[PDB]
């Protein structure tokens, strides 16, 4: 427990109570999150959310609490040099669906940047998603979680962050906090095999930009 305010404490995860964790994610994390809100329905797919409580297990994800709830949360897990080729076969398992198109994107971009092979690194911390309480933006409380998760993976020993800003506010962020970015991919750019425009977000997103941080 870290006291980042004088109102809000952060806390990790636990494997016994990640029914809340979700409903803070489905409100104020998946809806406005432009991969999500940028395919087709808007509601996230089951595997889309068993895919992030997965991480919880690795006591990698943790919370913002603000009189007994949560108003933000940051969710993230280990990568190594597979994990192109892993998120390769993930997205043409669901090739065909929301999750699957979402996975289209992030594969591309796993692939390009391939980070532990780039960097000469066992291994990465990957942030997979941070959300703030709409009515606490402004506060750098996506900053101190990700802090949070970079002294986490100092214990843990690995030697970088990586994370996949979707969004213009987590670059920006993720910016003020040192990051270096690696990689560039407007969603104008990134066609399935048809030739439609996968992603479609509201402005300003326009580009995943992906960043890293040497611990
Ligand atoms: C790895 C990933 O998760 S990428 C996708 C990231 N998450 C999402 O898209 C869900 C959207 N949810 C959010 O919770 C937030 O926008 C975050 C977490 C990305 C950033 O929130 P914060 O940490 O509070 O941002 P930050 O402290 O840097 O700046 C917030 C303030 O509101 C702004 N702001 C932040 N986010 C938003 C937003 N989504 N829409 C409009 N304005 C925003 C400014 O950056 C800044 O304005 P101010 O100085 O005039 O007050």
């Amino acid at each position: 427990a870290k006291p980042i305010a004088d109102d809000i404490v952060v806390r990790q995860v636990d494997v016994g109570e990640t029914e809340q964790l979700m409903t803070f994610l489905l409100a104020h994390y998946y809806p406005e999150e432009p991969l999500t809100a940028g395919t087709h329905p808007p509601e996230p797919e089951a595997a889309d959310k068993e895919f992030l409580l997965s991480n919880v297990p690795f006591g990698t994800c943790f919370v913002a609490l603000h009189e007994g709830r949560i108003v933000a949360a940051v969710v993230a897990g280990p990568k190594d040099s597979h994990e192109p080729e892993h998120m390769a076969e993930e997205a043409r398992k669901y090739a065909g669906g929301k999750w699957g198109s979402i996975l289209h994107l992030l594969s591309a971009v796993e692939t390009a940047t391939d980070v532990c092979r780039r960097f000469s690194v066992p291994s990465c911390l990957h942030v997979h998603a941070l959300g703030v309480d709409p009515q606490l933006r402004g506060r750098n409380l996506g900053g101190r979680l990700m802090e949070t998760v970079a002294q986490r993976g100092r214990d843990l020993g690995h030697q970088l962050v990586s994370v996949d800003c979707t969004s213009v506010y987590a670059a920006r962020l993720v910016q003020r906090l040192g990051y270096q970015l690696i990689n560039t991919l407007r969603y104008v750019d990134h066609l399935d095999a048809s030739g439609q425009q996968v992603i479609r977000p509201p402005p300003p997103h326009e580009s995943v930009q992906t960043f890293v941080l040497h611990l």
